[PDB]
């Protein structure tokens, strides 16, 4: 019945919007402009960087940097910190995707750890354009082109993900969209390590029912979209296995930076 | 109509049969199955492989095992050989999907050249079962704890295969699915280099339309297999991206003697 995966997709999309607080949007009509309400400062260098810290609320430092926890480091262990509250959102989202607290403690741990970095990769392309992406709660926006600017590691953290959002965002994907695919996501029954695959895939096909009524009712006339957004699965885990590479360069580099344990456990990956 | 897609499916179908030396239906019958007669010659140990390299269709070197040419150099020139075939298979089956041939020819060696080892795993998922894999044209079979057992570079060479081969046929894909899915391999359009992507993606959302119909008149009864199977296509780019790893490795192995010239031109990498 049809009228089960509708009310399976309004569910998913309720508990999407009661679990993130920025939706794709706001975000967009943040990006678009045409408001004086939510115009954002926009950091494209070291002194609206600067400043940046003056308008939005930020716990880093606004003056020199360089001898004094750097520039990139600073912006690092922002988005560190915005990741493990990600981390909490996207796992009180999953809570809700019906049956998944019904399975197995161990394999919804797996499918946790599996699934956060693809769905925080998925959702960063929301707040993303080709020229850069919001920050703090959107009141900020920082330039693709100043994130590349960076020290020579940390300068290139980012142009994959801009890579795969504009990519991504050609799609035109809404959040009734994002909240479906997140939760088919989530119930990969692939994961590595899983002990009772079988419950995970019943859900996952249940949802996959779900989106795909959803993308043919929410875009009549994109098609085959369901497969073209199926396929993009592949581009995030190139992207998470590629951040992951660079992670271990940045440790051995950077010896005197910390990363939170959370983020540290969830790799141990790939 | 449902009348273009079955004549594309038919075409494929038809295509890949005429293609390829043995079909699924035909490996299978030979696997894990009786089919008493003509049973494949077994390649468990050095001694069985000796036996069959002297006992079956092959043109390269011969069994001597004495600090020259170890075995699992043997084994693997035998892999590359079959390989550079496939190639060429593989590349006749792809003029074969309509519209192929009409692309820019600069696109159709982009398509070919990254879209052959993921066909390659693909199909040989067709010739594995969680025991072995049949080789020559499935007159022979080398198990999988034989292949396993070769030294520490090559031991893990066929093993992460012999894992996506055990997931993907729970699928219960047959030659005429498959024929259709490797044409949507061929047919990506986020192939590196690509000059002109609308016509691509124009023709694989054709066979993807195809492939879906397949799936459901072929599978009434299997759920959600059209995106179960593009999901799978993150698997293969895992194994062939590791692929490459384990290949530019066995380069720092085997390099200098002018011994190999122009051996070395007909394989080169693949
Ligand atoms: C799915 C629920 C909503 C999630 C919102 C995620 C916001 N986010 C995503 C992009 C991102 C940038 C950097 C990331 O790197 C790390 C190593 C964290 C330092 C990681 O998460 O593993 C990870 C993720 C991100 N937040 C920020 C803030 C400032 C600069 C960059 C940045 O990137």
């Amino acid at each position: 019945e049809s009228a089960d995966l509708r009310a399976l997709a309004k569910h998913l999309y309720d508990s999407y919007i009661k679990s993130f607080p920025l939706t794709k949007a706001k975000a967009r009509a943040i990006l678009t402009g045409k408001t004086t309400d939510k115009s954002p400062f926009v950091i494209y260098d070291m002194n609206s960087l600067m400043m940046g810290e003056d308008k939005i609320k930020f716990k880093h430092i606004t003056p020199l940097q360089e001898q004094s926890k750097e520039v990139a480091i600073r912006i690092f262990q922002g988005c560190q910190f915005r990741s493990v509250e990600a981390v909490q959102e996207i796992t009180e989202y999953a809570k809700s995707i019906p049956g998944f607290v019904n399975l197995d403690l161990n394999d919804q741990v797996t499918l946790l750890k599996y699934g956060v970095h693809e769905i925080i990769y998925t959702m960063l392309a929301s707040l993303m354009n080709k020229d850069g992406v919001l920050i703090s709660e959107g009141q900020g926006f920082m330039t693709r082109e100043f994130l590349k600017s960076l020290r020579k590691p940390f300068g290139d953290f980012m142009e994959p993900k801009f890579e795969f959002a504009v990519k991504f965002n050609a799609l035109e994907l809404d959040d009734s969209d994002l909240a479906i695919f997140i939760a088919v996501i989530i119930l990969s029954g692939d994961r590595p390590g899983l002990l009772n695959v079988k419950p995970i895939e019943d859900i996952q096909d249940n949802l996959l029912q779900a989106l795909e009524l959803q993308l043919k009712l929410n875009h009549p006339e994109s098609s085959q979209l369901f497969a073209k957004l199926l396929q993009k699965m592949t581009d995030l885990r190139q992207i998470v296995t590629e951040h992951v590479q660079l992670l271990q360069v940045i440790k051995k580099t950077e010896t005197d930076m910390s990363l939170h344990p959370l983020l540290q456990e969830i790799y141990k990956d790939l």
